[PDB]
């Protein structure tokens, strides 16, 4: 693996390895007066498309894109799913930019065939904060792969957000590249054991028959934490107080605002669910999740799983054990099959007494820009999407 585009990035090489007394850009004093005010050229035929997430039409066509695109598992039998009403979440947070959802069209077609995305938030790193661009939702279309498109979209999305005077970036992917800066195993808990046999996403055996998987996996549809509701306004200063001063003890978080805090957690159904615990006017647990269907690529009997991946969970009044098992069974609640979580934070602690199964990939986190030493992912304490 030779890295051609890669190692001409401010990324590690892939034997760097650095001290952790190391935590620094790898290119400094940028200046924006520098930056190409000329858009990357496209091979001939395509365009750069100012996509607007807020317009219906243009959040319809990049929904279309990644249902028929984007990332699928090793075995090709699941592909992700997000909705529509999830890219917009996502994609228009606090201070965003139009400018950095960037889709290119095929001139003759008028069709949208490769994206990417970026917003904008306050990274800390080695208790450093940094401003980054979050990094999401790279596609190019299927009938496109392996032309050298994606390091097209990759430069002209750097351009755009070195023009704010943002010079670093965070990003998730499956493969590995040059270089994680940690890399999290994950995770699943069976809800509906039945559709998950069928479907291919788990498996039974002549000790493990479908009526003991179905008991194995039953929950007792009682909270740990009676009181466990739904977030709402009144909870983002209780929030904001509760989830920050969790995440500072990471070496990679996010540095939420209120507005953050709002934008973030505060519920929208088949999208973000946040629940908390409320006494005496404090805001002492909480449990997230949202919602990412996978689209089940020609199974007769079922088209989509529904999902719900971990967010972020904190508790004070109960064990970390206690909570997630809350968890588990307010996914239930919702119809979720299955939930999902990565080995970050303290997840792993609780996955074998909760009856996680392992999955077969892991999930590397990179920095762009940014040299420091590398960590185990129970000291990552940011989920993106
Ligand atoms: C200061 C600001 C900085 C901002 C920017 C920060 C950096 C953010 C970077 C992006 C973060 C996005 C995070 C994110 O979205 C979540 S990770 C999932 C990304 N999307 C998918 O996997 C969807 C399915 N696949 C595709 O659409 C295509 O296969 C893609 C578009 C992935 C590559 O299209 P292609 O037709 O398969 O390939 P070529 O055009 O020929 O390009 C090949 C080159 O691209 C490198 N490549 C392959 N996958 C990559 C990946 N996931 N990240 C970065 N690089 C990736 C690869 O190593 C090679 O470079 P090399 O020759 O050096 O090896
Ligand atoms: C079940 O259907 C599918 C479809 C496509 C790929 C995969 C495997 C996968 N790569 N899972 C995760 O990345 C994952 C697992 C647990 C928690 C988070 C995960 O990734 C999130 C979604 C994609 N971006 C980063 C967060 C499964
Ligand atoms: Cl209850
Ligand atoms: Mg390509």
């Amino acid at each position: 693996m030779d890295y051609k585009f890669w190692y001409t990035q401010p990324v590690p090489k892939i034997n760097d390895e650095f001290n952790e007394s190391v935590n620094e850009p790898f290119i400094s004093d940028n200046k924006v007066e520098d930056v190409r005010k000329d858009e990357y050229k496209l091979p001939p035929g395509y365009s750069w498309y100012v996509c607007d997430v807020k317009d219906e039409k243009d959040r319809s066509e990049i929904y279309t894109l990644l249902t028929d695109n984007y990332v699928e598992d090793d075995d090709n039998i699941f592909r992700f799913n997000y909705s529509a009403e999830f890219l917009l979440w996502a994609l228009t947070s606090p201070n965003y930019l139009k400018t950095w959802h960037i889709g290119v069209k095929y001139d003759a077609s008028n069709k949208l065939i490769g994206f990417i995305s970026a917003i904008p938030t306050d990274i800390c790193i080695h208790k450093r904060t940094i401003k980054m661009a979050e990094v999401n939702f790279l596609c190019v279309h299927k009938t496109l792969r392996s032309k050298r498109l994606a390091p097209v979209l990759i430069k002209e999305i750097t351009r755009r957000i070195n023009l704010e005077n943002i010079w670093q970036a965070i990003y998730t992917a499956g493969v590995y590249l040059p270089k994680p800066v940690s890399d999290a195993r994950y995770y699943h808990r069976s809800i509906n054991v039945k559709k998950l046999i069928e479907i291919g996403f788990s498996s039974l055996n002549s000790r493990l028959t479908m009526s003991r998987a179905i008991k194995l996996y039953r929950v007792e549809d009682t909270l740990n934490i009676k009181n466990m509701r739904l977030m709402k306004k009144k909870d983002v200063e209780g929030v904001h107080k509760l989830l920050g001063s969790y995440l500072e003890q990471f070496n990679l978080y996010a540095v939420f605002t209120k507005e953050e805090i709002a934008h973030w957690f505060l519920p929208i159904e088949n999208v973000i669910y946040t629940y908390v615990n409320e006494e005496n006017g404090k805001i002492k647990d909480m449990i997230s999740f949202y919602s990412l269907p996978s689209q089940i690529l020609g199974n007769d009997k079922y088209s989509t799983l529904n999902a719900a991946y971990s967010f972020y969970n904190v508790t004070t009044t109960a064990t970390f054990k206690q909570l997630m098992q809350d968890a588990i069974l307010l996914a239930k609640r919702n119809n979720f099959d299955v939930f999902n979580a990565l080995e970050v934070m303290q997840n792993k602690s609780v996955f074998e007494d909760l009856k996680f199964g392992e999955g077969d990939g892991s999930l590397k986190y990179y920095l762009y820009n940014w040299k420091c030493a590398s960590f185990a992912p129970a000291h990552v304490g940011i989920v993106l999407l």
